[PDB]
């Protein structure tokens, strides 16, 4: 279920990462390698991860995209996708994001979890995930597809590490007992104006299901979710463009707010 040569995987990884590192958008890689499979795309993504680790980056978490059944159906995919988060992606709550290091960023409001017990697939589901959750933490992702392309292409997006680039944790942490994730309301404000609303249920119907799907996805490559893993479970809100000068604040029901300043 792979069509790329290893040489092509390595080259695509270098090419795609270079788009991020040099803040230069590129054509979607499936235009040049149309046979690419998801396995190919993850090969590329994990090779990007290796390149980052090899230069000393710590990988500090994972993120989930396509966490909408409607969107999945639209894309003709049966599962979400994931990407990894590098240490330098992290931005503190209220902190600065330098848009000059980004291409055409957008933000999505999410709820993240930190696990306290290992999880694995295949066949992982919500019930398995519950006992493994340490706490939840409001998180805003800055996503920034390295592609010039207007239309979403899941395989190219996976290869591009699911468009990951920054994440801002903030608000207040909470145990599962303290929060109802499905009805957890989120209000995204940009420059003082409410721009998106949504609830945690927008992630698959239940944000913790994302963790289970992640575990099953990882199991496809013989990996799992170690205890202590930070996972951004998926965009609750539609993604919102951000540009220099923008200030955002995302309020989470009972969990305070996450803010960032874009310069
Ligand atoms: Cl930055
Ligand atoms: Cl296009």
């Amino acid at each position: 279920n792979r069509t790329l040569t290893r040489e092509q995987v390595l080259a695509l990884a270098e090419h795609i990462e270079n788009a991020e590192l040099n803040v230069h958008d590129i054509g979607k890689v499936t235009n040049d390698f149309p046979e690419m499979t998801f396995a190919d795309a993850y090969d590329v993504q994990w090779e990007i991860r290796r390149r980052k680790e090899a230069r000393g980056n710590k990988i500090v978490g994972l993120k989930m995209g396509l966490t909408s059944w409607a969107k999945m159906a639209q894309m003709g995919v049966e599962t979400p996708i994931y990407g990894f988060l590098a240490d330098y992606f992290s931005v503190p709550d209220g902190g600065v994001v330098d848009c000059s290091k980004l291409i055409h960023p957008k933000i999505e409001a999410e709820i993240s979890v930190v696990t306290k017990a290992p999880l694995h697939g295949p066949g992982c589901h919500l019930g398995d995930v519950i006992a493994a959750i340490d706490y939840v933490i409001p998180t805003v992702e800055v996503i920034d597809s390295r592609y010039e392309n207007f239309k979403f292409d899941p395989i190219s997006v996976v290869a591009d590490n699911a468009s990951s680039t920054r994440f801002i944790t903030g608000g207040r942490m909470a145990s599962l007992e303290e929060v109802d994730l499905r009805t957890l309301g989120v209000v995204m404000e940009k420059n003082g104006e409410v721009v998106e609303l949504g609830a945690g249920a927008a992630v698959l119907g239940h944000p913790l299901s994302s963790v289970a799907m992640l575990a099953n996805l990882l199991a496809e490559r013989g990996e799992h979710i170690p205890a202590g893993t930070f996972i951004m479970t998926g965009g609750i809100t539609a993604a919102v463009p951000v540009a220099p000068g923008d200030n955002i604040t995302v309020r989470y029901q009972g969990l305070g707010s996450v803010s960032a300043r874009f310069i």
